[PDB]
């Protein structure tokens, strides 16, 4: 994979030229993507900014993200050759920091279940996951150094963790989602992919100029809280050989490692993600529902279908649970700095099942808001197994901190 | 003006057919359009559905919101010609509910300062308020019988009050806001323009199907909270000749009304309401801000140039301010059911004067969330005043009811 980090430096310096880092990409991009197929299009005359930190840095843009210069399909036929006339405030707080719209990269149908081509590069037969398949399949692959993809249930956390790379879904509305197409308003949230965590921070820090971005460094002697949702069902043996790989590399790096189950509220507010999640998706998806029912891909088209009667009263009260589990999840913090988890089921699914994976070991989170990172740990059958760090709601930067010492750790 | 509620009851008996209803809305809007300009696009061919409890009901729709039949071109050059592929959801719950779209309204650009063209329907000379322009002056006109707009800082209340229309800017999220042109996410919120308050209500009984909205009738002898606003400064003798004047009926019709401080808290969001408006609002509009900064109208390119430095550090800050505000208010709601301010600083302004008037006594409203009901009270050299219903976040329903109660109570 390529460091966003590695070429800002290397370019800072002027030891590296930012023409010949683009260069690279598209050389990456075209090595590969006969074999992979994580971009819907690739500008090949796509060039280096002049200016700002992130001049030379190729980004693939999930493809429900609206871009002025190329289509955004959003993964459905319903959209094909669809071309909005404006970029999306996430897509020019990239350009704006100097970076190259290198193209889009594949995206399940409006971002749900229904698989696309994208193979995972790990391992051909396999699913990269999904729904921000091709961004974590890109980067995966060596093709990009960064990707803009997005999390509702584990669309951003679940491939990072099958393609091995490293990922983020900042705190909830960070990041806006303006021109990104929507699934659940309550749930939508913009991440990133790239190959560690100081590159997620590096990115963060260009397209939002915090300072809290600025200067991070792998977090010393973390706290760590371990959870493995028991409330989400029985984990796959990989996940697991993972999630004690990162422990006890944790353990010997100086962390201080304690296991704690979370609140019943909190395995409340897991049990009606779904709810939140498919009630405002009618909404959301109201004209493509009603005017091109039988356009919408088959697996989203199914679950729509099963939830059409879901009524305003038990999605208030869902969202009412949502709050009550906000809320004893902050106290769960007090004596932790990060939760350590599970990024996935266990590893990539094969292409066979015709499944991306499933999201339960995300979507609680995604519902919290909390800064979510996912730490590539090891690999079981040549296929990639990650963690996933979480932080307390607006700490993105010690998530990722801590991320980083977690990277170190299992680096011995 | 033509009542939603009054055509609903005449249709739903067979006293009125739909398409009859829709004929008389063309016929109204084809009567005064050309004299006050309130629609960008009127779709003569808008021909009314058979089924719905909003069948025969025409509606217009601010043309900032999405619809994939008519373009939407943000009040601006920039999107002269722009067709969105979908309607946006609050189109499209109107439409599955049997209404008509029958025409985009007018709308400033980017629903910003910069004034319409769009002119009061009590009197061409002056103003129809803003940034819901078209939508105000239409239900004021009485060319429809509803029709939708959006509030930042007063583009709801304000114009609804100059043009004499009742009118409501519910619970900030309850509506979504994709396929609505992003000002500032954390602020936009859609709104409803009618005749009366029980207007609003069958309206957004029909959109949500939220029980809450169904059966509602006249409050009874409500407590009423009366709150100036200081920290806005002193408004102009016409707006506080119409509260004198709400307080009184309310008082004959039975209601306790006492004059009530704000916290200070409150006072802070109010006055910190800019800085998360604008600073938003560079993310919101960075395409627009980089590639089109001179085609960007006047008054908001200058606004955008004036705010540039605003940075994450303050905004945060504003943030945190503005939350803070949003729980002492609250407080406030547990010895009254409502607040009864101010809808405007008073009467609409001359055209002359370029201006859409003053969002002072909106805008901490919006930032706090609270469902706003805009009652007509009189009229002050033929233009109207009117008193601003404000009810505890979630209880849209007791704004609406208050809201009807004070019309009557105006009534005698």
């Amino acid at each position: 994979m390529i460091s966003l980090a590695d070429l800002q430096r290397r370019i800072e310096t002027g030891e590296l030229s930012p023409n010949a880092a683009i260069a690279q990409s598209h050389a990456a991009i075209e090595a590969r993507e006969k074999e992979v197929h994580a971009f819907v299009r690739h500008d090949k005359s796509a060039r280096a900014q002049a200016s700002g930190p992130l001049r030379g840095i190729a980004v693939g843009i999930k493809d429900i993200i609206d871009t002025a210069n190329m289509p955004t399909e959003m993964g459905s036929e319903i959209y094909r050759g669809w071309q909005p006339r404006s970029d999306a405030p996430v897509v020019m707080m990239l350009k704006r920091a100097g970076a190259t719209i290198i193209g889009k990269t594949t995206t399940t149908a409006f971002a749900s279940r229904d698989p696309t081509a994208t193979l995972n590069p790990h391992n051909t037969g396999h699913s990269p996951g999904g729904s921000s398949s091709g961004s974590a399949a890109a980067v995966g692959a060596g093709m990009i150094p960064l990707a803009l993809g997005t999390q509702t249930g584990g669309c951003v956390i679940r491939p990072a963790a099958y393609c091995g790379t490293a990922a983020i879904k900042p705190s909830f509305r960070m990041l806006p989602t303006v021109g990104v197409k929507c699934y659940s308003w309550a749930l939508d949230t913009v991440g990133l992919f790239g190959a560690r965590a100081e590159d997620l921070a590096r990115g963060l820090l260009a397209m939002t100029g915090r300072s809290e971005f600025s200067g991070i460094v792998p977090a010393k002697a973390p706290r760590i809280g371990v959870v493995r949702q028991e409330f989400a069902g029985a984990v796959e043996p990989a996940a697991e050989q993972g999630l004690q790989a990162a422990i006890k590399a944790a353990e010997r790096a100086g962390a201080s490692v304690q296991a704690i189950d979370l609140p019943e509220a909190v395995h409340e507010a897991w049990r009606i993600h779904p709810i939140i999640q498919d009630f405002e998706a009618h909404r959301a998806l109201a004209w493509e529902f009603s005017e091109h029912h039988d356009e919408i891909a088959p697996m989203l088209r199914a679950s729509l279908d099963a939830t059409v009667g879901l009524t305003p009263k038990e999605y208030d009260e869902a969202r009412r649970i949502g709050r009550r589990g906000r809320r004893e999840l902050g106290e769960v913090f007090e004596g932790v700095d990060v939760l350590l988890t599970y990024s996935a089921p266990g590893t990539a699914p094969a292409k066979a099942l015709a499944s991306t994976g499933d999201p339960r070991y995300n979507r609680l989170w995604t519902l919290m808001g909390n800064p979510c990172v996912n730490v590539p740990v090891l690999k079981v059958g040549g296929l990639p197994i990650g963690v996933q760090v979480i932080a307390r709601f607006g700490n993105d930067a010690h998530a990722l901190a801590t991320a980083w010492f977690l990277e170190d750790a299992l680096a011995k």
